[PDB]
RNA sequence: CUUGCUCGGUUCGCCGAGACUCCCCUACGUGCUGCU
DNA sequence: GCAGCACGTAGGGGAGAATTGG
DNA sequence: CCAATTC
């Protein structure tokens, strides 16, 4: 049974209105700036909203928070549940801190008692609320508007929308494609490809790139070319797909085309489907980000074919590997030792179903490509030389009297364990806000992620198994392991340990 | 495989290769050693 | 258990749709 | 046609 729902998010191309004055996003911010301020005694009498008309208009009258003009009872309910949700949420932390803590004394003590000690005092149990009745650490407010049924995204129609200079296609017309005549393109028009690079073209199913894509004019050392951006962002508007969000008088239109290359990659849907069928392998209650211009659209039960499952290990390993011994008799593991030199070390392996035991059959062993390693020195000589600029910034912004310890610390005495946690501070909040920091961050993800596609399609090929398990061990370590482990999580093959 | 993102080559006319589980919010923690 | 190193980590909250009533 | 109930 699928249970994984991925995202897909598009890019929102003209509004009503900036989507923070919205009454759907002032009511949401009334009401979390409200329920924070709650105490422990005043939850309990605020927290009959009720799933009903009547119930959310005797909590909208009883407390003082503006409706703002919004009454809607499908969105509300999502408005006040998960605020109300996100209070229960820093208590349950505490909550499950302080059992963690009671399970090890109530070991450590009964153990102590069969061994005669009596137990030791009880701790001072944490509370999640502060010096009066208010919580310490107070929920921050979530800028998102949550879209529900009543207001679900509907393919463009000029006659009931409102007018904006791009057009829109039809919903029962099959979509648009792109241009599959390339080589036929006349010289001097867009799209023209030289004669000299066109016998080594890619025979292979790459993605077809449009010639006003960004990527094909972005500034990098190599391109003598104009990136002049008028011109791009009307060609590629004169192509969208427009689909739109209604939301009582205001409304947003967005480029569904990100949904189309989100279905076309993934293989569920081919070349020559309807708009309709488009919104149809998506959920209708997508969510909308004031803060970038993006609406994130996730997949509905039964679109994906993956299971989401668990990285289990010890006993339950030798059960799993039972199990799918009796699915068809060919299974080929992968162990991940991550080894010395390369990265990545692979071994495959071959098991059959002899009775109850296994029966190992090897099959050889295989190290990354040098392009792949070639990438990956690339990538840490970057991070590398992002971090001793990163660091020196945040050095330079200590207060003096930090600042000359610190110095001292560069110049040649190893002390002063008081201003370590001023440099940790420092240095992850300009991590947090540093651009170059995030765009190399999420290099390192996707490199990983790299590999980890890299070994598992070699896995099926050594092995001629469809169905394959990973087997790992507890610089690119850490990162790697995560990129491993999240095989069971998205794409649900089985990721065994040790 | 039409948008968006990342890395490269160029004759600058665009084509070679990738990821696709993502968001907010609050805390200062996590592993590796040296001695008890 | 208690210091020195590097490096980000940890843990709360999200991400619908059939029906049906004026 | 569009909110409101329900799970």
């Amino acid at each position: 049974p699928a249970n994984f729902c991925p995202p897909a998010k598009v890019n929102i191309l003209a509004q009503s209105r900036p989507l923070s004055e919205w009454p759907i996003n002032l009511v949401s911010k009334g009401v979390q700036e409200y329920v924070y301020g709650l105490t422990a005694a005043e939850r309990e009498a605020n927290g009959d909203f009720g799933t009903s008309r009547k119930s959310l208009d005797r909590w909208f009258a009883r407390t003082g928070v503006p409706t703002h003009g919004y009454t809607t009872v499908q969105g509300l309910n999502l408005i006040l549940r998960h605020t109300f949700n996100r209070y229960d949420g820093v208590i349950k932390k505490v909550e499950t801190r302080n059992e963690k803590r009671r399970s090890k004394a109530t070991r450590i003590n009964v153990s102590r008692e069969a061994d005669g000690l009596p137990p030791i005092e009880a701790e001072p149990e944490e509370t999640a609320f502060g010096p009066d009745g208010k919580l310490k650490e107070r929920p921050g407010i979530n800028p998102s508007i949550y879209c529900y049924q009543q207001v679900s995204p509907v393919p463009y129609n000029p006659a009931k929308h409102p007018a904006l200079p791009f057009s829109g296609v039809d919903p029962g017309a099959p979509l648009p494609l792109g241009t599959p005549n390339r080589l036929s393109i006349p010289k001097g028009q867009p799209g023209y490809v030289p004669e000299w690079q066109r016998p080594h073209l890619s025979t292979k199913n790459k993605r077809i790139r449009k010639w006003y894509a960004r990527a094909n004019w972005r500034r990098k050392p190599g391109r003598k070319s104009v990136l002049d951006e008028a011109k791009l962002k009307e060609a590629a508007l004169k192509e969208a797909i427009p689909i739109i969000v209604t939301i009582g008088k205001d409304w947003i239109v967005m480029d569904a085309r990100g949904l189309l290359r989100a279905v076309y990659w993934r293989g569920i849907a081919k070349p020559g489907l309807s708009l309709k069928e488009l919104l149809g392998f998506f959920s209708g209650d997508p969510v909308l980000d004031p803060k970038r211009g993006i609406a994130t659209f996730t997949f509905k039960l039964g679109a994906v074919a993956v299971h989401s499952r668990k990285p289990t290990r010890g006993k339950k390993s030798k059960e799993l590997l039972l199990s799918m011994t009796a699915e068809k008799p060919h299974v080929g593991l992968v162990a991940i030792d991550l080894g010395q030199t390369n990265p990545v070390a692979a071994e495959f392996s071959r098991v059959k179903r002899e009775g109850e035991t296994l029966q190992a059959e090897p099959l050889g062993q295989i190290v990354l490509p040098d392009d792949l390693v070639k990438d990956l020195t690339r990538y840490r000589r970057a991070w590398d030389a992002t971090e001793e600029q990163i660091k020196a910034e945040a050095i330079v912004q200590l207060p003096e009297e930090c600042r000359a310890e610190v110095v001292k610390v560069n110049q040649m005495p190893r002390l002063s364990q008081e201003t370590r946690k001023a440099v940790n501070d420092k240095t992850w909040e300009l991590k947090r806000a540093s651009t170059e920091y995030v765009r190399l961050s999420r290099r390192k993800t996707e490199l990983a992620r790299r590999c980890v596609n890299y070994i598992v399609r070699e896995t099926k090929r050594w092995t001629q198994c469809e169905d394959i398990a990973i087997v790992i061990e507890d610089w690119f370590i850490q990162v790697l392991h995560k990129a491993f482990s999240d095989l069971a999580l998205h794409r649900g093959l089985p990721v065994i340990e040790a």
